[PDB]
Formats: structure tokens, C-alpha cells, sequence
């Protein structure tokens, strides 16, 4: 365990190309690199990571790395001064939480409009032209999009396009309290989604294979993916073009843009290697260059290698949708609001919620919720995880199982105990809405509202 390295990334990425820099390391150093790529390694990584194995060093975008800064599960990155030099500015300020740094930026990366060449010479410059456009085109299987309608990752660049947003931006901090899928915009940017599933355009379970293996077959006139894509598609010999995302509204789709970042474990017994790796080995131009042979990272981190490689006309409009859209935060609250708006858009495209129903109940679940005080922390010792049973006079409970709102109490607390969503109890908002709502009735039994 202390010996070696096993690192995690995402299965999209290269991999195989990162397991080429770790041999290169291997050599040099006589220590072994693995690199693994479970499933939801995202989610995976905060429960692994306190309850015994976790891997050494970590790869995501930048949006979750805040959550498990907040957590403690992530070892303070120490880059002297003259390695900070060798990146973007912009990219140092995606992985410091709380003026802190927590990961290396590796590559920064937004998705795009992805042509068919030879089926679409001329792509569209607005999103409400596709309809007519897949109409223009189907009597076999002719159909002009298909990208992942599971993930919502993929949806957003539509939804925020007129007035959208996640957490606004006031003050050099993002507030909480401010969220934007409730509104005007979102509510907008969701119907017409629904209208492509509404008018058969597209199919409300398009997974993220569906829509990749359906373009590289040659079916769809487009498709919308990020940069590491591309190297499926030049092995699909397919004549394909990169550019800007059609305009909904008029008004540009907007991409939440993602920075690669690399984050050592707290729990890493070689924390210095770690370093020795991403900073000398990775984090060089033979080292990006690797990877990228494999799947493309996209527009990289290191000044060093990026110039030489803006030419490059996908990188181009990789970036010219990066700039359009905005960098997503890095801070513990984005996995409610992924969990929101992936419940929102999936509840929506399949008729089981309208629009409006749907994107209300996004807007609160994404929102701050009240009297975790009451919940988190030292009251869950009144639950053994091993049979599962609550002791309602656990003195760790403070007395709030009986009392006016002792009942509600109960409904909150069990539910977030049993909790197994993520992140965790983010399926019980409405329980903790209504246990604070309780406490109002008795405001001198319950100075839990202290602020
Ligand atoms: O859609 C929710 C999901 O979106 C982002 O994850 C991206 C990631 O940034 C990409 O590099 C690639 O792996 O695709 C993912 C979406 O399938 C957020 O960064 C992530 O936190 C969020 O759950």
C-alpha cells in the first residue's frame, strides 16, 4: 500500500494512455502505477475513502473536488512557486477552496456541437431549427441529434442558455441561496427539450452509449460531447467538424465548463510520490501528450503545450464554447445541485412531472436545507448501522424525538439516517422543510433556529 500508486480516473478518458506515463514513472523510480476506472468512482470515492481503501490519487472534474476539500477526504497540494507558473491562472482559481489548493488542473473542457460532414454541410446556427432539420431528414433512421439525455451534465448548455444558472455568481463567492433552475429561463431552456421527446425527435433514454455508438455508426447528423470523443470518432474514419453549440433564443447556449483535476488522497501513505508523479511525469508535455494520444483531454492546463496547440480548429471551438458557457463551482453544494437538476430533467423527459413541477422541486433540492444542525453530527449515534434501529432517548438526540415536533423529527432524522442517496439525505428535503416548519409553532420550545 505504501510502496506503490493506484490511481482513479473516468472511463471516458485515456486511461490507457495515463497507464503509459505510469510505466514511464515505473522505470525511473522503481514503483509500480496502476490506474483503475470503476463505475460512479465520483460518488464511490467519498465512501471508500473513510471506510478503509480509497486510491491514491484521484481524477474528476474540478466541480467536486470542494465537497470532499469540505469532507477532509483530499491532502493539500504544496506546487512551489515556480511549477504555478507553468498554468493558467483561471485553472489554479477551479481547484483552490477556501484560498487553499486541492488539486493540479490537468486540461480544461467543455463539450461542443459535433457536425456530420457529408450529412450536414451546413450546421445549424440556432437550436430551435432543429426540428425542421430532423424533418428535413428521416426515412430510414436519418435523425439529426442524439447526445446523453441521462446525465444532465449534457441537458444544461440548453437549460441555461436564457437565464439558467446554478449558483450565482455576487461578490467574488458563490451564494447558496441563490439558485437560477427555477426561473424564466431554465423553465424555457427544459420545455424545448421536452419538445424534441414530445415530437419524436429524440428518445427520452439516450444513454450516453445510445447516442456515442448510433453518430460513429453514422445515423445522426450531430451530436453534442465533449473532447474525449474525438478519438472514437476518428477510428469511425467519419467525416465529422467541431463547432459552436446552436444558439436557443438567440442567446448562446451556455456549457458548464469542467477543469481535469488531479486530487491526492488525505489518506495516501505516499503522498510525496504522488506529487513526483502529477508535477514531473504528468504534468509535462511528453507526459499530457500521452493521455491525449489516448482520449483527448482537450484544452490543457500547462501554458507550455497549449499554444503550439490552438490551431487546432476543435480546440478552437472547444474554447469558444468554454468562453460562451461559465466555469462550473467548486463548491460541497454541486452534488445537490447535479442530484437536483439529473432528477428535474429525467422526471420531465419521461412525463412522469411537467416543466414547472418538475424544475420546483429542482429548485429546492438544490437549495440550502434546514435543521441539518438537528440531524448531522452527534445526534446519529442514535443509529447502529448493524440492525438499523433508532434509539429515540439517546441523550445524542438532545430530546427532539418528543416534543411538539418530536414526530417530525423522527421523520427527518430516520430518513436521513437511512439516507442512502447521493449525496447523502439529499432525498429528504422535504422532511427537513417540514421539521423546521414545526419548530415555528414553538419558537420558545425550539431555539434551534438560532440561526
Ligand atoms: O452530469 C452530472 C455530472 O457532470 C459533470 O461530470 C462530467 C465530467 O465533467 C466530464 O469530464 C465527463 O466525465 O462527463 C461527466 C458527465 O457525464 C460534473 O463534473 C459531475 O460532477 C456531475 O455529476
Amino acid at each position: 500500500e505504501e510502496g506503490k500508486l493506484v490511481i482513479w480516473i473516468n472511463g471516458d478518458k485515456g486511461y490507457n494512455g495515463l497507464a503509459e506515463v505510469g510505466k514511464k514513472f515505473e522505470k525511473d523510480t522503481g514503483i509500480k502505477v496502476t490506474v483503475e476506472h470503476p463505475d460512479k468512482l465520483e460518488e464511490k470515492f467519498p465512501q471508500v475513502a473513510a471506510t478503509g481503501d480509497g486510491p491514491d490519487i484521484i481524477f474528476w472534474a474540478h466541480d467536486r473536488f470542494g465537497g470532499y476539500a469540505q469532507s477532509g477526504l483530499l491532502a493539500e497540494i504544496t506546487p512551489d512557486k515556480a511549477f504555478q507558473d507553468k498554468l493558467y491562472p483561471f485553472t489554479w482559481d477551479a481547484v483552490r477552496y477556501n484560498g487553499k489548493l486541492i488539486a493540479y488542473p490537468i486540461a480544461v473542457e467543455a463539450l461542443s456541437l459535433i457536425y456530420n460532414k457529408d450529412l450536414l454541410p451546413n450546421p445549424p446556427k440556432t437550436w430551435e431549427e432543429i426540428p425542421a432539420l430532423d424533418k428535413e431528414l428521416k426515412a430510414k433512421g436519418k435523425s439529426a441529434l442524439m447526445f446523453n439525455l441521462q446525465e444532465p451534465y449534457f441537458t444544461w448548455p440548453l437549460i441555461a442558455a436564457d437565464g439558467g444558472y446554478a449558483f450565482k455568481y455576487e461578490n467574488g463567492k458563490y451564494d447558496i441561496k441563490d439558485v437560477g433552475v427555477d426561473n424564466a429561463g431554465a423553465k424555457a431552456g427544459l420545455t424545448f427539450l421536452v419538445d424534441l421527446i414530445k415530437n419524436k425527435h429524440m428518445n427520452a433514454d439516450t444513454d450516453y452509449s445510445i447516442a456515442e455508438a448510433a453518430f460513429n455508426k453514422g445515423e445522426t447528423a450531430m451530436t453534442i460531447n465533449g473532447p474525449w470523443a474525438w478519438s472514437n470518432i476518428d477510428t469511425s474514419k467519419v467525416n465529422y467538424g467541431v463547432t459552436v453549440l446552436p444558439t436557443f433564443k438567440g442567446q448562446p447556449s451556455k456549457p458548464f465548463v469542467g477543469v481535469l483535476s488531479a486530487g491526492i488522497n488525505a489518506a495516501s501513505p505516499n503522498k510525496e510520490l504522488a506529487k513526483e508523479f502529477l508535477e514531473n511525469y504528468l504534468l509535462t508535455d511528453e507526459g499530457l501528450e500521452a493521455v491525449n494520444k489516448d482520449k483527448p483531454l482537450g484544452a490543457v492546463a500547462l501554458k507550455s503545450y497549449e499554444e503550439e496547440l490552438a490551431k487546432d480548429p476543435r480546440i478552437a471551438a472547444t474554447m469558444e464554447n468554454a468562453q460562451k458557457g461559465e466555469i462550473m463551482p467548486n463548491i460541497p453544494q454541486m452534488s445537490a445541485f447535479w442530484y437536483a437538476v439529473r432528477t428535474a430533467v429525467i422526471n420531465a423527459a419521461s412525463g412522469r412531472q411537467t416543466v414547472d413541477e418538475a424544475l420546483k422541486d429542482a429548485q429546492t433540492n438544490s437549495s440550502s436545507v434546514p435543521g441539518r444542525g438537528s440531524i448531522e453530527g452527534r445526534p446519529e449515534f442514535a443509529y447502529n448501522p448493524d440492525t438499523g434501529e433508532i434509539n429515540w432517548d439517546c441523550p445524542c438526540l438532545g430530546g427532539m424525538a418528543h416534543g411538539p415536533c418530536g414526530e417530525e423529527f423522527k421523520s427527518a432524522f430516520s430518513c436521513f439516517v437511512y439516507s442512502e442517496a447521493e449525496p447523502k439525505g439529499i432525498d429528504c428535503v422535504e422532511k427537513f422543510q417540514h421539521m423546521q416548519d414545526c419548530f415555528r409553532k414553538y419558537p420558545e420550545h425550539y431555539a434551534e433556529q438560532l440561526k
